[PDB]
C-alpha cells in the first residue's frame, strides 16, 4: 500500500472513467467577447487548455480544434509521471504532486516510462485510487483493476494527428529557467498559426501560467502587466495569478514567487519586443 | 546560374540559419514507449537518427547522446556532396538529389571535396538558394554570402569527439550492394554497446531504412517483417517504409525496389542468426 512519500508514491485515477468528459476546456480568444478592458491582440491565439483529458477527452477536444481551424501541438506542462489506465488518465503521486521534483527532464520522462511500463506487464494492477481517496488518505481503500490497456499521453495525441511536447513544470509551481527558454523557442521555432492546446493536471496553474506568457509575449508591449493577468482570468475557470493564498494555504511561497517570475517575464517579453534579442535565461542574469 | 542538372547544378542551402533547430531527431528505444505490438528487442538500441543538422544542431544531439549514455560514430548516409557554408548545411543538388549517382564512393567524396574547396577560396559565394527557391525553380534568385567558413560534416563531427563514417546512399533509393556490406561488417566490428547517431538530408527514408536493418540484423528471428516496419514507423517522423506512394509519383519505382530490398534483407538477417556466416554480397548471389 503507498502512503504519498517519494518511496511509496500512489496510483491516483484522474479520469472518473474513460468517457469522463473536459470541464475546463476553453479558448483564450473567447476572452475578446468577455473581457472590458484591453483586448488588443486576444481575438487571434490559436490557443486552448484543458485539465488532463479522459480517453474521450482527446475526441473532444480533437473535434473543438477542429471547428475553430493547420499544425497542431499538444503541450503537456506536466513534470510528474502520468499516463493512462484502460482509458482513465492516472499520475503517480507523492506529496503535493512532486514525484519528478528536482530530477532532469531526461529522468522524469525514464521514470515514468518505467512505470507505465511496469503496469503494463501486469494482469492486475492493484491500489488504484481516486482522487477524493487520495486526499481522504484511504490508501488501502484503492481498487484492483483488469489491465486492458496501459499507454501514455502521446499514445492519444498522436492518434489524433497532434504532435506532443512536453514542458516539464513542478506542480502548483513556476516553470525552471530551462522550460521557459524551452517554451519561448519552441513558439519561435513554429509558424504563427500554429494551434497550440495547453494543458496541466487540473487546467488551472500551469495551464494559465503558460496562457499567461503567450499573451506577453504578443502584447507586452500594448497591454499592461495587470491587464494581462486580468484578461487571462476572464474566462472559465477564472484563474486569476494574481491569487497567492489558495485552498492549500502551504503552497503559497510558490503562488507568491510563480507571480514574481510572471512580474519579469512581463519585462522580458516586452523588451524582446523593443529589441532585446537574447534568451530568457541570459536576459535573467543580467537583470534580476 | 544553376539549371539543376548534373552539368549545373544548384547550391541548396537546407538549413534556415545556422542556429536552426533539430526537427526530426528520435531514438529507436523510445519505440518500446509507444508501439502497440512486438517490441522485442527494442529498448536496448543505442541509436538516434535526425536529418542534417545546422551547426548549432549538432550541439542538441551531441547533448541529447551525453544524457542517454562509450563510442559514438555519426553515420552519414549521404552519397551527395554536402557540407557547411557559415554554419548552414548546404548540398550540391541535380535533379532527384542525384549528383553522385552512379559514382565510386572515393569519387564521390574527390567531388565534394574539390567543390567545397572551391568555395572555401572565395571571399563571396554566390547563387545560394533555399529549398523552397529551388522547388520552385527560382534558380537565379539565390543570394550572395560573404564566407566566413566553409567545412564538411567531419568538422563538426570530430569537434563533438565523435567518429563520422560515410554509407553513399542514393536519395530514395536502397543500399548498394557494397554499402549493405559496409553496414553490417561496420556494426560487426565495433562493440555492441556502441551509439550511432544515422542522418541522411531529410531524416527519412535512408534514415529510417537503416534503422531498419539494425533492427532485423538483431532481430528478425523474433520479430515479423510487418511488425519490424510498423514499430520502426511508429514514432515521429512515423516514417512507413511500406508506402510506396508518396508526394513525387515518379520515385515510386524507387520506393518500391526499396522495400524489395528490406524483404530481401529481412531473410539475410534472420538466416544470419540462424547460422549463416557470410556477407550480404555472397547470401545475394546465392539465394536471389
Ligand atoms: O487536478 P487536481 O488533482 O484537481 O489538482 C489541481 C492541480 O494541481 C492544479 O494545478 P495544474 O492545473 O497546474 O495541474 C492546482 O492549481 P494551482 O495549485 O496552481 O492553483 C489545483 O489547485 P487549486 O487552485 O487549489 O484548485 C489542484 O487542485
Ligand atoms: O531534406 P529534403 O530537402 O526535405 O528532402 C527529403 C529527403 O530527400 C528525404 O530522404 P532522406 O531522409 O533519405 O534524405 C526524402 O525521403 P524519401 O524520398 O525516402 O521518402 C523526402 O521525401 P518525402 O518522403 O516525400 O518527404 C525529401 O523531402
Amino acid at each position: 500500500v503507498c502512503d504519498s512519500t517519494i518511496e511509496n508514491p500512489c496510483i491516483v485515477q484522474d479520469s472518473k472513467t474513460q468517457f469522463s468528459p473536459v470541464i475546463r476546456y476553453r479558448e483564450v480568444a473567447s476572452i475578446a467577447d468577455v473581457y472590458g478592458g484591453n483586448i488588443t491582440g486576444i481575438n487571434k491565439f490559436h490557443l486552448s487548455g484543458s485539465e488532463q483529458p479522459s480517453e474521450k477527452g482527446w475526441e473532444a477536444i480533437a473535434e473543438s480544434i477542429s471547428r475553430k481551424m493547420k499544425k497542431v501541438i499538444v503541450l503537456d506542462l506536466r513534470q510528474e509521471s502520468h499516463g493512462y489506465l484502460n482509458g482513465r488518465a492516472i499520475t503517480l503521486v507523492s506529496v503535493y504532486n512532486w514525484i519528478n521534483l528536482g530530477k532532469s527532464n531526461s529522468q522524469s520522462t525514464l521514470d515514468q516510462e518505467n512505470w507505465l511500463t511496469g503496469l503494463r506487464s501486469r494482469k492486475i494492477v492493484n491500489g488504484v485510487l481516486t482522487v477524493p481517496q487520495y486526499v481522504a488518505k484511504q490508501y488501502s481503500q484503492g481498487k484492483s483493476m483488469v489491465v486492458s490497456t496501459v499507454k501514455n499521453e502521446e499514445y492519444y495525441v498522436y492518434k489524433k494527428g497532434f504532435d506532443y511536447y512536453r514542458i516539464f513544470i513542478s506542480d502548483h509551481r513556476a516553470p525552471l529557467d530551462s522550460e521557459v527558454d524551452a517554451l519561448v523557442a519552441l513558439i519561435k521555432n513554429n509558424p504563427e498559426d500554429t494551434w497550440y492546446h495547453v494543458h496541466s493536471r487540473g487546467g488551472k496553474g500551469r495551464t494559465t501560467t503558460v496562457f499567461a506568457m503567450f499573451d506577453m509575449l504578443k502584447n507586452a508591449d500594448k497591454v499592461s502587466f495587470e491587464e494581462i493577468i486580468a484578461r487571462q482570468a476572464s474566462i472559465p475557470p477564472f484563474y486569476n495569478l494574481m491569487v497567492t493564498n489558495r485552498e492549500i494555504p502551504e503552497l503559497t511561497p510558490y503562488y507568491e514567487q510563480r507571480l514574481q517570475f510572471l512580474i519579469h517575464f512581463y519585462e522580458f517579453a516586452r523588451q524582446s519586443l523593443m529589441g532585446y534579442s537574447g534568451t530568457w535565461s541570459e536576459w535573467k542574469k543580467l537583470n534580476i
